[PDB]
RNA sequence: CUAUGGUCGGA
RNA sequence: UCCGACC
RNA sequence: CUAUGGUCGGA
RNA sequence: CCGACC
């Protein structure tokens, strides 16, 4: 224990006030939320009463701004807000809306103050909706809390002295999470799990150098509005010890690793669909898994069971998938992993099986949540799948010739790019065939979230969107500016893209859950594969692969024996079963362990049926991995084990269930060096050229150990690393960043790695040239159109002086918000801070109403707002061209549309916002009116 | 009528002898809509010429062809990818009986038509086409000067005895086929009649079109049919060979005499009996389908092409069992209807009409019902289950239209679904409107919808949709369409590879076939039902097995039959074959599990009705003797005496509809009557081929001898909308269009007849531009004066609306409507091109919207729907709620809306 | 330095 | 860029 | 007097 | 309404 450290973790969470113990948890959450942001103390006595107005509202804004009136808040803008339908559903429907869950959750950083008197700074994240769990279904969704807490063992140099200097603190801080309960918003919170939550950036708006966090779960394991021993506001008393134990079934699984069983509560928390109940007469559990006829042991179904056409019928019903779903991916009880229809299935009766690979504890399957399938994916339409650095130099080392693949590779990639190019260039020549493209290139989740496209300011937020809105509105793209640079710029970050990250894309290529052969109609090193619908490669199109050798690899890939080729047979058998991989169960290993230690638990593959990439590659037999058992050293504590020291009985498994929460979470803090040690790998494999040389294969295991740390308890140091490095590895520690990490070419003769020659010999020759062909295929600002209202109050201005002071007036304050827009917080925010302004422009009698028309509720639909927006072009036109479209781009189109109209022919349509983002770019009529002209 | 026949053509005189084709037609064209005779001012501006308004304009002293046909035509040598142009004419009886010309000649404009071998080879120009009124005519309408009939030997011997001049060129008849009943140029039967271009001002003796070389008709034939080595045939059988050098097919590539195989034998049964099994299919290398694919512009290599390689006619499948990158043929005795040498790239070019492509359902044809049901093993089962399926079927859709009305969302999906207007809006390049709403009023509810009108809360949008179901539902009573989504017709192809039995089938699917709640790629271990159109036999339609096999898997969106078994399958679905055939294949279980399979019929030989005229060319030579002279005269009177065959009256739709009658009175299609009917209907299908000769007399001993009931045969009672029968409905079809259909539709049309919560005129919204224009005029007499004037300038629109030419009258009149200083302005914008998009339209929809919302609802709609929209559109926008967009009236047309949106927002 | 790849969802 | 599950 | 069914485009 | 095709 350090005491300067517990000294500022006394009081790091927001205090609950008396006049806020009345208030719903919702209220509660959010009005302490306000006063944090506006540094408004809770417990300040200058100025506090419970608003009854508070218990029904269906709005944060009208609580927030009954606090406003009271001038300390009054200064600070309004912080982030929970959205109206998250806040109602906290309040009256229980924490819960059609599966999903409001989440209470918080980001913590370190406090910059050094004064001993709070360690950690707190943010509570506003309320919001997120799918459920098991978990949350079971106990409510009020009684968890999430938080972002910055690891104690961080090598950082932003990490703070009081941590640093003092050894012990480490020790402190699991301490004050998982010794006793932590007091908000009326509840006692208890740690339950810690997961690692990446390196991330603190706060700005505490603080700006990425720090390791965690996230740790909390339990309201008691309230104020709890009761000793179903509505949120009166739940019962609940210890984590008893939730675990409803979970784990701990008693029948002492003999598990303690750390292990920690692992599994993941599986409470996995975010999941309910779908049905079964009964327990409807539940085959197999007591032996399917093994191989070779007699090898070996398991060949691991993770993957058989489920019933009308288990699988009623999961298309539940998730209104429109066809039923052939696998799934999900948890049932203590099992974990894919389920299959049975082809063989004649009946309408519900059935579903679990096998021991899949049941992660020992469960009896009494309780109606732990018979409950949870549905977390479904096998869904296929998409096409490209190559990554991982897959190269394996490529290369399976290769029977390296030559030929590196440049047939290569091929792939120019092939790709010019293609890529030719079609946006000659779809640029006609605006419809370009809203076509842009609509194939990239949003109907945000349209459908939104209900309207969403708009930054006066043009739509998504650049693809700006384009297609401008273009709707009669705008060529060969014929403004603005929108060439649109799509220039879009182009250059998708090329950027493929400079930075090689993903050549591989269109007889795809990812695809695994499952297993339960009926033996396949043979070793047989696939089957089988489409839902048509799946198109530019030449030629798919249902089904058959007569045709196919490449499996799964990620990570680092040994020669990760990626396999095999051959693909169709089964009429297996016809039903679609979207999925199906591996033989004969043979003496299962082809899903060849591939990175894979199982059918959730495995997706990545299966390449291309010729010029299968043909030139050839089989290598699994390696003979190392033993880094000195390196890598495995606590195999059992929760019997961590008992013993307890004794036998109720108060013995709590303090044990209590103990694995401290020991795992100590675990879960140590450091990770998986992300170092594949670095290295990939280095010293680079300096090497070889992915298949001794050094290689022990990194390749070692980093094959780390993934799976957390499940097999690995305990490794930076020591062990260095020993390991010192020994087994050829006394190399710092080795050198490869070639490839660099934007531009800075080593000595041509390139030498196949990534070298791809990213440096193939890859930028190309794009800089395909750049340039489009750019002189690719036109003003200036559009005689777009100005008609200037021209209209100009003309106006020479008969009235006022008609003239309006345009100074207009004039002037159109330039200050430019002033402030080179000025400029998030960079959304500075626009709509700028935006404000150039809204606040107003007409400040018979012209001002003509040009106000206040009878609209919105005056972005006013004449004032188009005549001040053909003002603006004509200002900055050349000046400066974003302003005047990120600010008036809205009314500019409404204009283009106006003069774009000729007596006659059509009308054009004013669609509402909502009815616009339902409507889609239909392709047979861009092909038929092209035929017409054409 | 000869003396009528001797002036039929207009005439061309020498002005007009030194001039382009093109121009020739056109002008020769004008001049008869002006009635100008053309018996000398030739303009030279013609024949420079890019477009016919410029030539025209020419003749300015006193319908028109597209611009590309006629550059084509003066530039392009009358081809344009692949199109070739066609002179076209539509003849007509001339009304006045002076023994004056018997028809009148109208000459279509030139226009583009899908090119064909004879075009290829010898030239568009030299092919011209005529429709008739046929001489053989019983309508009353026929002018008594041939009614008379001292006539029909007469107009024959005009049409194929000598040449015809119509714009500087001889013209001989070679081919004609029936063209139906046409309703004459402002009903008779019409024959087309197709002539070429033997000799001309410009030909030259012993190619550009202005520069043609004389060539005779029978030369022509004699290229395309090598008669030297076909004499054999019946002259009937090969004057129907001409069909396919005419045939409309896309060329796709000339393929060299090494990589055409040509089989002397076809496929035969494995089981002695000699019948075909490949009748009109042979197999293509994967390479030769690549080019299809690549010169047709199709997504996707076909696995089948209907098309014509010389004499060969039918069916092309890709080998599955080719490797190679070589192009290869195959052509069987089957396909091959004449001896073809397979010397001239026009005869070895591969010819392709249609390529299998993505199937759709195809729903259940009123003839396969009575088979259907004199197939299964419990009537009554087979009743009560189609029967119930369309029960459920009827309510669905009525379900789903009640949800959809409630959202507008919803609504817009399912009125794109009832009506598509991608035609209409490719064409006009815009939504069509009249006066100032869409034209369609399904594109009208859409347009309105998406301006921010809810049907549920508009009456205007309520009525007009409850009208368009209506108009729905009283289309479903007409006619009895069930539907079956586990249905297609599919091209049938047969097993060149053995891997299937007899009674086994293949189909793959190139992409997924949708059901409403279930999909397919593929039909494995299932029952299907096979018949083809048309289906009058007990045997016509068969289950078999479908099995899905590996080896045919590359095949798709084609059915496989069996080269094993004794007959084909294609043999018993009516005759059918593997040459372009298409079977209704259909594996909803309902339907295929009662069914069990009757043998081929053993048919009447009703030849004393119907007699063959099998002579031989050589039988029509040896009168004329030997010699190529003995040739030409023996191919003009193949042409002569085949015409007067083809202009024999055809009773196959008269038979048909009797056998109709007499089964329906029956109730049975196994009687002997059925059975002998369905022989006479089976054989006259293929009358031109087989030379059938049937006469009313032919017929009316049929009647009276064999069938009985020389008398007229009643409709039956589905023919009509009610049930005037006694009883309740017996007859499959009765049943299901009176018992069972008719109460289910009038149920739903009663609840929507039976229906302060609802569809009100009235939207507060739409008068807001008067109110702001009332305070404004209520502190201002000038404003006031343009108001009142433009409220009574209304007024006097709404006295001229009464109440499509005449829409528009009265939306001139509301145009008009405008301002008669600084707010007549505002209200008027010159800068707008469109004034109907001016601030001053707005205001008069807004006063027009107050003024006669109460009176005159429809007024306000049709002149102003298109303001009232903007209105409603600007209205309904709330401040940071996002932003309504101004579509342009070309890209507004060209989306759609977004199934996807609709079911995920409905989710939210 | 520095501390992994992949599938998918979001705002 | 950020946020959240999954292997 | 009345004079067929089916598949595919369309204007 | 006018075109292919079986
Ligand atoms: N964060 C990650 N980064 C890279 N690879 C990962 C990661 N997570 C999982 N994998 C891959 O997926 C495997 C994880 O296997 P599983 O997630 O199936 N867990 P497993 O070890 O099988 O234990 P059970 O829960 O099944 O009893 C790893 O070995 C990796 O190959
Ligand atoms: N106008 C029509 N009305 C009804 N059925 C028709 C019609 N035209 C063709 N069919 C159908 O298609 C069949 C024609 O068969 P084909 O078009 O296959 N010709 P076919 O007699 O076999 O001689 P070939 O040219 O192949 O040597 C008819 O028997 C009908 O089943
Ligand atoms: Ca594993
Ligand atoms: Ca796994
Ligand atoms: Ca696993
Ligand atoms: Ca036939
Ligand atoms: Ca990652």
């Amino acid at each position: 224990h350090a005491p300067v450290v517990a000294a500022r973790l006394r009081n790091i969470w927001p205090k609950f006030p008396k006049w806020l113990h009345e208030a719903p948890l919702a209220v509660a959450w959010e009005v302490t939320r306000l006063f944090m942001h506006c540094k408004v103390d809770l417990e300040d006595e200058s100025l506090l009463k419970y608003d009854p107005s508070w218990s029904t509202a269906r709005d944060v804004t009208d609580i927030w701004k009954t606090l406003y009136r009271l001038d300390a808040f009054r200064g600070k803008p309004f912080p982030e807000k929970p959205p109206n339908d998250v806040f109602v559903t906290a309040m009256t429907g229980n924490f819960e809306s059609k599966g999903s869950a409001v989440v209470l959750s918080a980001v913590l950083d370190y406090n910059p103050d050094n004064s001993p008197t709070p360690l950690y700074l707190v943010k509570l994240k506003p309320l919001m909706f997120e799918q459920g769990c098991r978990l949350t279904r079971r106990f409510g969704p009020d009684r968890f809390f999430e938080i972002l807490i910055p690891s104690p063992t961080s090598t950082s140099p932003s990490v703070p002295p009081v941590v640093s200097k003092q050894p012990g603190a480490v020790e402190e801080v699991i301490q004050w999470l998982t010794m006793g309960q932590h007091s908000l918003v009326g509840r006692q919170w208890r740690a339950f799990f810690a997961k690692d939550a990446g390196y991330r950036k603190p706060l700005r708006e505490f603080q700006p150098k990425p720090i390791i966090k965690e996230r740790v779960h909390f339990f309201a394991e008691t309230g104020i509005t709890f009761r000793p021993d179903e509505p949120v506001e009166q739940r019962t008393e609940f210890k984590v010890s008893q939730m675990l134990d409803w979970l784990l079934q701990l008693d029948n699984n002492t003999w598990q690793p303690h750390l292990k069983l920690f692992s599994r509560i993941q599986l409470g928390l996995s975010k999941t669909y309910a779908i049905m109940t079964l009964e327990p007469h409807q539940i085959r559990h197999h007591k032996t898994d399917l093994l191989s006829p070779s007699g090898t042991g070996e398991v060949m179904n691991d993770g993957v069971g058989r489920m019933s056409r009308s288990v699988a019928k009623r999961i298309r019903d539940v998730l209104g998938l429109g066809d039923v779903p052939s696998a799934v991916q999900g948890r049932f009880g203590s099992a974990k992993g894919m389920w299959v229809i049975d082809v063989d299935d004649t009946g309408d009766e519900d059935w579903i099986e679990t096998y021991p690979s899949q049941r992660k504890w020992e469960c009896d399957f009494v309780d109606k949540h732990q018979r409950t399938l949870e549905v977390r994916s479904v096998a869904s339409e296929l998409k096409s799948a490209g190559l990554n650095l991982q897959l190269l130099p394996v490529l290369e080392d399976r290769a029977r010739d390296k030559v030929k693949m590196r440049q047939a590779i290569g091929d792939r990639l120019i092939n790709d790019l010019q293609r890529q190019f030719s079609e946006q260039k000659h779809a640029l020549n006609r605006p419809v065939e370009f809203r076509q493209w842009v609509y194939e290139s990239y949003s109907r989740a945000t349209r459908v979230s939104h209900g309207r496209v969403p708009f930054l300011a006066g043009l739509p937020d998504s650049q693809e969107e700006t384009l297609n809105f401008l273009m709707n509105s009669g705008f060529d793209p060969k014929k403004q500016k603005y929108l060439q640079d649109i799509a220039w710029d879009l182009q250059k970050r998708k090329c950027d893209t493929l400079k930075s990250k090689l993903n050549i894309r591989v269109g007889r290529s795809a990812y695809i859950y695994m499952i297993a052969d339960f009926w033996g109609v396949l043979e070793e090193n047989e696939v089957h594969v089988g489409f839902s619908s048509k799946f198109r490669d530019e030449e030629e199109s798919f249902t089904l692969l058959s007569d045709c050798d196919v490449l499996v690899a799964r990620s990570p890939a680092h040994f020669p024996s990760d990626i396999q080729r095999v051959r693909a047979v169709f089964k009429p058998e297996l016809h039903s079963l679609k979207d999925v991989i199906i591996f033989s169960t004969k043979g003496d290993v299962p082809l899903a362990k060849k591939l990175s230690g894979g199982d059918y638990d959730g495995d997706m593959a990545w299966v390449c049926w291309d010729p010029e990439i299968v043909d030139g590659f050839v089989n290598a037999e699994m390696p003979l991995e190392p033993d880094l058992s000195r390196y890598l050293k495995k606590d195999k504590t059992t929760f019997k084990q961590l008992m013993a020291s307890h004794g036998t009985g109720s108060a013995a498994k709590e303090q044990t269930t209590y103990d694995m929460i401290q020991k795992s979470f100590h675990f879960a803090l140590q450091p990770n060096f998986l992300g170092m040690c594949t670095n290295y790998k990939e280095r010293l494999c680079y300096i090497n050229n070889s992915v298949s040389n001794k050094p290689a294969i022990i990194l390749s295991s070692l980093v094959g150990n780390l993934v799976d740390q957390s499940k097999q308890g690995i305990v490794f140091n930076e020591a062990s690393w260095a020993q390991l490095r010192r020994e087994l590895l050829g006394g190399a520690l710092s080795l050198p960043d490869p070639m490839y990490k660099s934007d531009s070419w800075l080593g000595r003769g041509e390139p030498t790695h196949i990534i070298d020659y791809l990213k440096f010999s193939i890859a930028r020759p190309a794009i800089d040239k395909e750049l340039e062909a489009f750019h002189n295929a690719m036109a003003h600002f200036w559009d005689p159109d777009l100005a008609s209202y200037y021209t209209f109050f100009k003309e106006i201005s020479d008969k009235s002086r006022s008609s003239a002071l309006l345009f100074t007036t207009l004039k002037n304050r159109i330039g200050e918000v430019e002033k402030e827009y080179g000025r400029l917080d998030p960079y959304p925010v500075r626009v709509n801070q700028v935006y404000e302004k150039w809204c606040a422009i107003t007409p400040e009698s018979k012209v001002i109403r003509l040009l106000e028309l206040s009878f609209l509720a919105d005056r972005e639909m006013n004449t004032w707002a188009l005549l001040r927006a053909s003002t603006a072009f004509k200002l900055y036109y050349h000046k400066s061209p974003k302003f005047v479209w990120q600010m008036a781009g809205r009314q500019l189109a409404y204009i283009k549309a106006q003069m774009t109209s000729r007596p006659g022919e059509g009308a054009p349509a004013l669609m509402t916002a909502f009815m616009y983002a339902g409507l889609m770019p239909d392709k047979k009529f861009t092909k038929q009116y092209v035929a017409r002209l054409e």
